[PDB]
């Protein structure tokens, strides 16, 4: 009897997915159907509709599920990141890349991840802040489907960066990334010992001269390159360079990029 | 364009062969594909359907009930008083379920579910007794395992002996008529007890009620009547049956009326019929 | 502290015999001072205080109606067959504001609105005669006045039709020929104290009082001398009543209610608002 | 023919120079007049605002705070982030009321409750720094009067910083006392020290101050009119430096600040404006 929620919405972007709507809809509605008396159920219809779903409901909702890959998952975290009240979010994977659900141990198979949400394991999880922009996975220039870090990772210039962190200063550079999730690319963070909830976030930078032990580190596929823990972050190149994050953004150097510690509870596997 | 911005969906947990995750997994999918705008509610207790019904009559567009007969009846007493009434719809849960018989609805639960989903809706007829308001019937002379009343009346009314005779004072449209009775009923549904109505011609959309009494003397002539399968009037003195929209009833002393589902009404009764005060899902394929 | 979390004030424009600005400066500021979540909705049509009582009735705790009788009882038609049903408040707005004078709410409207700040609420029967509920009365024989249909009445009486009349009232009966049958839930009528005498809102029960054919001139000067003390006068509950043809009823407001009627009282239906210093 | 079907009245209980109940006297009756669709919310502590802006952004047409520059704040930080944001109107219930001096709004609080009723509605440019929006000033090297009014007030009897700051593709570099970032058109309830600043102009005013003697005297001698206009700035201190603005904030250099134009649509005064 004692759910910790009372009221549940599940957003369904209608696109995600393998196929037929009604068959993701059979596999995934019923168990929620079954286990939350009172769950609302919303299409999104265009790009933004999640972001304005989860502004509308953040205060009358306890659960927010999203259906969807990972640029529905980041609609929901520009949604509820900036708000005083956010309810619990949870991540049925729908795209082919779903990083921040498989951070969470959620099951691929989508009928696996609603079941999931009903056993009601919640975490907090760090949400990261650059230049207002929030993000989940991860911030990352020289990176430029499978999704941007993806593409990247299965196909792997010089830029000068200086970054402030935690009241220390840091070269030439060719990757330098800013790493809040566990997964990347779909498979675990070439990070190393990167953590979703423990209230910093890990520069990593591939300098000039370690363009080929950066190959190798890859391909080896064992971590444990610059590698550093921070909570307030700044950093600056010669030239304004675009930043790649989550999703689709306008984000670009120079950055303050700010750790936001436990700012999202999410619904999380246990059992991985 | 679809006809319903935003639905509603009131389960009731206990209905259907009563599996939840079955039932929902069969009824749900469609329902969700269709409307972007789904919103489902569980009932916990008796009178939740009739609540809900309340507070989302002026937030939704179609309102779907999953359930019985007493679930419908929770729906319709909800809906029927308001100024602003949506589209109601019925997805078949319990054994009897009467009207959505009338309204041609398939009773496997899926092809109900998939039927919404096509918008087919017509004006239908509600009664109105006394403050209480009916789809299916009034009646009274009706009273293990319920079949539901009138179905359970209907099985063992050929080997039901001796039957209390009551009088009743029925005022219709201007009209008297006052005898000893057995059964008197009050339809508005087509269906009565699972299969077509005993009472003849009964349109649930035709502006008015059918009044249908079995005299005292009459209980061997209403036997043959419903043996004989040939609903139409037969002149014949112990059956009285005539059509009206406003009605009274009275009996010597208040007695306890028989509807759709669970009520507290009694006589003497006003019955009032309010020509397509719901708007419904139906089949235009059956009906 | 507080009974009620949330308020919604319902305003007929219309109403008040001065300006919709100096109506709202004598009774809004006293309830925003006093309530810190007040919604207020302007009715624009008949029928939207019935609507918006029927919307907000389970989302806000206490619902005050700025009108005269006739959207008291839209307010009444709204609420009353409801399941769930919050407190009730009149700020009166006509001329007649007969339930008002019986909750002993001031007809200054600005005292009006500052007693509904010191949250006096008291349970109120309401009436129901086949499937109508009212709150005042029920009567026949009551046959450019916007003085009301009992205060049209008081005004003429001075300068009728005779009727037969079966009256079954808890299990007793009562025959005879009438010119004027009543059954009176409210304490005034007309703008006055109720002609029927002892009538009780909150009692659990109902006065029918009838006027026979024999009495109309007893009865031109009991009005006259306003005495109002204990015609044919008993208190009931459950109630029946029969004309020889059908008769069309008057009530609180606009409606289609005809005999025959049971008429049955609801105890303690509504919860209101009211003035315990009167 | 209303552009609002539904509004918001958001009361902070404590705003205004007398009595609540006569503050109320003063502005409800005529909105309750003109809008027969209007809900009253009281604040009761910090944040509330903020909350009512972001619940309600969705469900109501126009906004209307009575309040200081803090509750505006509030509201601003409410809807700033927001995908729909209605309307704002602002009463002004301070003692400095900056932003609502910009809009022409009248001080007397009748008064700006009427003005309301009247419709005009024009865009505004709403400022974001490090995901912290502001309307009227970001700054650093500034009872109270707020912020501003006490630093003028004190200003007759400092500290240097180096600052960078680059601004739509140019860079300065210097030793500073005071560094701006100016949006509105008032500040400390007076016409803005930074001159011929505007809110809706689509451009931010930096305006930087060896020029303490020349400061004290160009606020003594109010003539109005470094100094430079820019869309897209970033500011940076030699070590982290607390920033002030509208209200109470947590922000600190160093700093994107990013104008988004007409982010708002706001009810301001076409007499004064
Ligand atoms: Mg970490
Ligand atoms: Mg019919
Ligand atoms: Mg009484
Ligand atoms: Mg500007």
């Amino acid at each position: 009897t004692k759910t910790k929620f009372e009221k549940v919405l599940l957003i369904v972007n209608p696109k995600a997915g393998q196929g037929d709507l009604h068959t993701n809809l059979t596999k995934i509605v019923p168990p929620l159907a079954a286990a939350f008396p009172d769950l609302h159920i919303l299409h999104t219809k265009e790009q933004g509709d999640a972001t304005k779903y989860c502004q509308e409901f953040a205060s009358k909702v306890d659960l927010i599920i999203v259906f969807g890959g990972d640029g529905t998952v980041f609609e929901c975290t520009n949604g509820l990141a900036p708000l005083e009240i956010r309810p619990t979010l949870a991540i049925i994977p729908g795209g082919t890349c779903n990083d921040f659900s498989r951070t969470l141990g959620v099951p691929q198979n989508i009928a696996e991840a609603a079941k999931l949400i009903t056993k009601e394991h919640v975490k907090p999880v760090d949400v990261a802040k650059a230049n207002g922009q929030h993000f989940l996975n991860f911030w990352g220039i020289g990176l430029v489907k499978l999704g941007k870090i993806g593409y990247y990772l299965s196909t792997i210039e010089t830029f000068p960066v200086k970054i402030t962190y935690d009241g220390q200063v840091y070269d030439e550079a060719v990757l330098v990334m800013v790493g809040n999730g566990e997964y990347l690319g779909g498979i675990p963070s070439f990070i190393p010992n990167v953590k979703c909830d423990d209230g910093t976030l890990d520069i990593f930078v591939v300098k000039s001269t370690g363009i080929q032990a950066f190959k190798d580190y890859i391909g080896k596929k064992l971590f444990e390159i610059f590698h550093v823990k921070a909570k307030s972050i700044h950093i600056e190149t010669e030239e304004e360079k675009e930043v790649d994050t989550d999703g689709e953004s306008s984000l670009h150097t120079p950055c303050q990029i700010e750790l936001l510690q436990g700012h999202f509870t999410m619904i999380y596997n246990p059992a991985v």
